[PDB]
């Protein structure tokens, strides 16, 4: 297989049925304790529906629009590793070779399809090439997400 | 955006493509403490073509067979992410609707793209409706992610 055609050819359909492609852009200045970033992206249907595939995760909550709303979160919700994957390309923007290592989240807020969902890192720690990073996520000012990620830097 | 036509669409280009389609079958028994169960999926190119489209996660360790295999892992990765993203798959076929609360993962060992990723996992805890499981991914017999996560099913 021929990943960059793959993917080069999946970009273009995903394009098509409503996905943003991210630009992938490295972060710039000194890594180091109190590092700040951000990133976000707009979690659509087809997100969902691609998540639902590659993870086998097709959960109605996430998909089935009279299901979910008879749940007690009266509407579908995106899936909460779906929103926390964010976190992963947030991370893997830093200077430097990038390798997750470690991760922990608690979900606070449903994200709705369609929702904007913004990453917001610091990096609390660093010790040796690892890196400890507090991480909220959210929709708007609301809190979806949050915990905290360790990588390691090459 | 009919969502049940665009993940019909998805699934055949997906499946063309080399995906696995797991088909979405709950889990049966009492849940209860101890209980057991465990989930596994092939994790291929276009999976994780599809895992950095929607996360925007385009790290070249991930991607391009020449970079990675000059980094100390001697060769591509799959996402760390993606690899616990089948946790959310095992835990959606619990019996109930299942909605994901906290997630803590290390990851130990890579995961090499083709390779079959199997979840195992065990009721730690419950407490009303909130479930907590211990949960090990891995490749064949080897631990390449460990952790917990709770869920709250309705």
């Amino acid at each position: 297989v021929k990943m960059m055609s793959l993917l080069e050819e999946m970009k273009g359909i995903y394009s098509k049925k409503g996905g943003k492609v991210k630009p992938f852009e490295k972060f710039e200045g000194e890594l180091k304790e109190g590092y700040r970033f951000e990133y976000e992206k707009k979690l659509c249907e087809i997100d969902v529906a691609m998540f639902g595939l590659i993870s086998g995760d097709l959960n109605p909550v996430h998909f089935d629009e009279d299901f979910a709303s008879k749940t007690r979160f009266g509407g579908r919700v995106v899936h909460g590793m779906l929103t926390t994957s964010l976190v992963s390309a947030a991370v893997a923007r830093l200077p430097g070779t990038v390798v997750l290592l470690e991760q922990s989240f608690r979900y606070t807020s449903p994200v709705r399809i369609g929702d904007v969902v913004r990453v917001e890192g610091v990096v609390s720690g660093v010790e040796k090439n690892r890196y400890t990073i507090d991480v909220k996520c959210y929709t708007g000012d609301k809190v979806v997400a949050e915990g905290v990620v360790k990588v390691l830097i090459w």
